[PDB]
């Protein structure tokens, strides 16, 4: 009669992705004159994406859409029906050994054992990385917190020294806003009853320039300097991006910064002195500062919008060489010009006690080393936003970090992913929480996912179910959409580029060196996850054969190594 498909995409609702996914269905039934209707469904409708293995493999679903290297720890040929790093690395390549080198029938013998009928592939795009560390270099890839796929593309990074993490594409957004795994920068915000006021604890991680970290505890509290009304919040947390850079026209030692904070952790539908920051206003800083006796004072001044959660300002030591690394001030040197969502404005302590303002004591202690205390006043004077700071620091070893200048002039909580190319994940938002994109050289711009192939896969039982002519159909379907699929993103990419310069983000391209340093990682991975199977040795040997004869890999360069 009429057939009808569920089929889930790997893709969420709101995606470029998406919307190209439901045309393809109102496409397959204009070809089978109705009789074969494919149901879509977005990312976790019906189960979670990386729960659409079992399910089409029990018929709960009749289909998918996924990425295809998803099934890479429970068949590792799959590794090898999408790209992997530093391979084959144009669309046309990956056509031409799926459809005339034997990969299609290579990829159909190994899931018809899984009870799953292969289509085919889908063409796609490359991918990018979104980080919140500026990497600029390939040893700067040791200790990031980075969310990949798995399989082949986790195992090479891992190899490069990074922490690798499994999650959807729809969950990277909030793990790049808290640190992605294991530790953030995140300060929650308690109210302080007893004070009228605020409490915070949290740990800043400070970079040591030769590796690895310098731990700063922070403890602090808050009480307002006048005696008006006050919001004293609900849990909460504030999430700040920072960016350090120096003003090549300015010779004495100073900072210049950029922030973007933003108010979160209240889910959306539970159960005066704000109107002074509707737009750009002024910032003073004035800091006095001892530590181990050693005088020194700051001044800052630039400007803060709280519209956007942006601050930008440039400091300077005004009585010559600061005896304190820049990093270990930044969180000393405004928390009113954070971002609250309009559902959150009732927790906004700080912009409630403007402008009379409030007090802000701390004490910093860094692990093994002294500590810092200090107290200060934010309060308009005028229609200047000021902030001025005394901290005091005893205990340090003149050996240590700090008064040794032994940090590196950063400020960042470690996280990175990857997910798609810059259409899609900007329809997830991931320009607000990533101001770096890491890209290879432009010999080589993705390093670990240039062609990062979808595919149709079928219940076994409902395809052999399925009339051969509508059979032949749906693949040409597939075909078809393949490349009507890749032309649709990137035609979104185009228009996404100019977008991620708008939001800050900057791209950063590594280097040639840096790719030989993957290469040689690289390498060796192929061919581990080429021996494991039967099926993942046929592919990978047709696929290393057409490498060699395009000139892609040398004899020399694999010292050894053989299937
Ligand atoms: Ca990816």
């Amino acid at each position: 009669r009429r057939y009808r498909w569920r089929i889930q995409t790997a893709w969420d609702a709101g995606t470029v992705g998406y919307s190209l996914f439901q045309k393809f269905t109102e496409r397959v039934k204009e070809l089978t004159d109705g009789q074969l209707e494919v149901q879509p469904f977005p990312a976790g409708a019906v189960v979670g994406t990386f729960d659409m293995f079992d399910a089409v493999k029990t018929g709960v679903l009749d289909g998918m859409n996924p990425f295809t290297l998803y099934w890479a720890g429970r068949m590792p040929v799959t590794a090898f029906l999408s790209s992997y790093a530093l391979g084959l690395d144009r669309p046309d390549q990956w056509e031409t050994w799926f459809y005339s080198l034997g990969g299609l029938d290579n990829a159909r013998r190994a899931f018809a054992e899984q009870g799953l009928f292969y289509v085919g592939p889908v063409q796609h795009d490359l991918n990018t990385i979104h980080s919140r560390k500026p990497i600029r270099r390939f040893e700067d890839f040791k200790g990031v917190k980075l969310r990949v796929p798995g399989g082949m593309i986790a195992e090479v990074f891992a190899a490069a020294g990074a922490s690798t993490v499994l999650l959807p594409g729809g969950e990277v957004y909030p793990a790049l806003e808290r640190g992605v795994i294991d530790w953030s920068h995140n300060v929650y915000i308690m109210a302080d009853k007893q004070r009228n006021g605020i409490k915070a604890n949290f740990e800043i991680r400070h970079n040591i320039e030769d590796g690895g970290v310098q731990l700063a505890y922070h403890y602090q509290q808050n009480t307002p300097i006048g005696d008006g009304p006050v919001l004293l919040p609900d849990n909460h947390y504030l999430s700040t991006q920072t960016k350090l850079s120096k003003d090549p026209n300015e010779k004495r030692d100073h900072m210049v910064l950029l922030e973007f904070v933003t108010a979160a952790g209240i889910t959306l539908g539970m159960d005066k002195g704000e109107e002074l920051f509707t737009g750009v206003v002024p910032i003073l800083v004035e800091l006095d500062g001892d530590v181990n006796g050693h005088k020194f004072s700051v001044s800052g001044e630039g400007e803060g919008d709280a519209t956007s959660g942006k601050l930008t300002l440039k400091f300077i030591c005004t009585t010559g060489k600061l005896p304190v690394p820049w990093p270990t001030l930044v969180t000393t040197l405004v928390q009113c010009f954070s971002r609250y969502p309009d559902h959150m404005k009732q927790h906004d302590f700080f912009k409630s006690a403007m402008p009379e303002g409030y007090i802000q004591e701390r004490t910093i202690f860094f692990k093994d080393d002294g500590n810092y205390k200090t107290r200060a006043e934010v309060k308009f004077e005028g229609d200047t936003l000021v902030n001025r700071i005394e901290l005091k620091g005893i205990d340090f070893k003149e050996d240590g970090n700090i008064l040794g200048h032994k940090l590196e002039y950063s400020f960042n909580d470690g996280g990175a992913a990857d997910f798609v190319g810059p259409a899609v994940n900007y329809n997830l938002g991931f320009h607000q929480v990533a101001k770096y994109i890491i890209m290879g050289p432009p010999e080589t711009p993705a390093i670990h996912q240039p062609v990062d192939l979808m595919d149709f896969t079928i219940n076994l039982n409902r395809w052999r179910s399925l009339p051969k002519p509508l059979q032949e159909r749906f693949i040409a379907a597939v075909h078809e959409y393949s490349w009507i699929h890749y032309a649709g993103i990137q035609k979104a990419n185009l228009e996404a580029w100019p977008k991620y310069r708008q939001a800050g983000v900057e791209v950063i391209r590594l280097s040639n060196e840096d790719v030989r340093k993957f290469r040689r990682l690289a390498i060796p991975i192929w061919f581990k996850w080429a021996k494991m199977d039967k099926y993942s040795r046929e592919a990978f040997a047709s696929q290393l054969e057409y490498m060699k004869g395009i000139g892609y890999v040398t004899d020399e360069e694999l010292k050894g190594l053989s299937l």
